[PDB]
RNA sequence: CCCCUUCGUCUAGAGGCCCAGGACACCGCCCUUUCACGGCGGUAACAGGGGUUCGAAUCCCCUAGGGGAC
């Protein structure tokens, strides 16, 4: 029953050190070792006297989840499977010219049932602990830091775009993000830590009272009827209820700089027509934003196709004629099922999704 | 008895190069095309106090807070 320090943000680690009679600055010191240096062994922490180091071994540990698989894409993308009990979730490293980004998982699977997502096909088991979330970053930083490969930069950006809906795990997601932003943690910017959500609107309001981070929304449709089909949570919280919650978040936010990112997956002949772009432009006219079009990444048994490049191009041309910043998300790591939406992991579904499927 | 303390974080520094330079963070402006959040700016430190010197982040003394040898 040793306490894992990877579960604690700054505040909780101060109060940890206040107990057992130590001063607040110890929290600062140990976090620097853990996060600036990827240190999991108290012996190596020269900042601290040998008495307090031997004392920490008694009551504490630094335990990130194990990497059990690595795959490398031809485009530079790396996917790691991390062991989480008997199950697994994925972490994805994305090197770009001027930056490097890590996509992190928030849940063991997902319970939201989006029809175009491989993670949904796996079902849902549970939420990840803080240590299991920030541990992905820790473990990726250590692996990337060791092998000094050409064009393989340290992590500058983090996206909550792995397995699971982050807003359904605020207890653990928020503290993990706090450690990403903390100067004594990873020291990342507000503006380059982006949480993506499908729209759990009461939770988005809660998020606003807890932490300010960059925000992307999984819109994927120009109207409620199409969205009800592909992103079922739109039935409980429709587009306007969601867009309103977004505008509330933006009002308090330095991280978003006045703009939400609109995520929009391009499904062939479903939501991808010129007609739909016009309707989407109208829909977003009162929501300051940037549009990120995502070519659909396939998975086994999916009833969709990827929008052709010409259909995507015409869709974006339309949007640009309405004055919207419009970017096609380059597909990264699809040769190793690491592209957005292809993260299957290894999940034990607790929602009886399989036995429900056969009973129609 | 010996070493350590420079912007929020990590650092450049060796008596005039420094009213202290950089990276990232933070803040601000812009995003009507750099986006798996993009572009450009701006604020910001010599642990504290007192000596030495024409001149101190730098040399000396004390104090506060960390290590380390007997
Ligand atoms: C991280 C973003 O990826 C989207 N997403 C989910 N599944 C897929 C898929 N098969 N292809 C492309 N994008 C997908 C999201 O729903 C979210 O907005
Ligand atoms: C694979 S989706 C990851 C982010 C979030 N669950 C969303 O739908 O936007
Ligand atoms: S898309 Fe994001 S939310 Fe919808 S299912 Fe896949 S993961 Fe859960
Ligand atoms: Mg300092
Ligand atoms: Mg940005
Ligand atoms: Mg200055």
């Amino acid at each position: 029953g040793k306490i894992n320090l990877l579960d604690l943000n700054r505040q909780q680690m101060r109060e940890f050190f206040k107990d057992l009679g130590e001063k607040p600055f110890r929290a600062d010191q140990v976090m620097k070792w853990m996060y600036h240096y990827c240190c999991d062994n108290f012996d190596e922490m020269t900042d601290i006297n040998k008495v307090l180091r031997g004392k920490l071994k008694e009551v504490a540990e630094i335990r990130a989840p194990e990497v059990v698989e690595e795959q490398r894409s031809s485009d530079g993308t790396i996917k790691w499977a991390i062991a989480v009990g008997d199950q697994r979730v994925e972490t994805v490293y994305i090197p770009e010219d001027d930056r490097a980004t890590l996509a992190v998982s928030s849940q063991v699977g997902c319970a939201l049932e989006c029809k175009f997502c491989s993670t949904a096909q796996q079902g849902f088991n549970r939420n990840l602990r803080v240590s299991e979330i920030i541990g992905q970053v820790w473990r990726a930083a250590k692996i990337v830091g060791a092998a000094k490969v050409t064009g393989q930069r340290p992590i500058t950006n983090v996206v909550m775009m792995g397995m699971g809906e982050p807003l359904l795990n605020l207890n653990n997601v928020v503290p993990a993000m706090e450690i990403m932003l903390d100067d004594f943690g990873f020291g990342l910017s507000k503006r380059r830590v982006t949480l993506s959500t499908s729209g759990v609107v009461p939770a988005l309001d809660k998020l606003g009272d807890m932490i300010d981070v960059a925000l992307a929304i999984s819109l994927h449709a120009p109207n409620d009827e199409i969205r009800d089909e592909i992103v079922p949570i739109n039935k409980k919280y429709n587009i306007e209820t969601f867009l309103a919650a977004v505008r509330r978040y933006l009002e308090k936010s330095n991280a978003n700089q006045g703009r939400v990112t609109i995520e929009y997956v391009m499904l062939d002949h479903v939501n991808d027509g010129t007609e739909h772009a016009h309707q989407l432009a109208e829909l977003l006219k009162d929501t300051p934003c940037k549009i990120n079009l995502i070519p659909w990444n396939p998975f086994p048994g999916a009833p969709y196709g990827r929008s052709s490049n010409s259909r995507i191009d015409r869709f974006s041309k339309v949007l640009m004629s309405y004055g919207f910043t419009t970017i096609v998300r380059k597909t990264r790591g699809d040769d190793i099922d690491a592209a957005c939406g292809q993260l299957a992991g290894d999940v034990i579904d607790r929602t009886k999704r399989t036995l429900r499927k056969r009973m129609q």
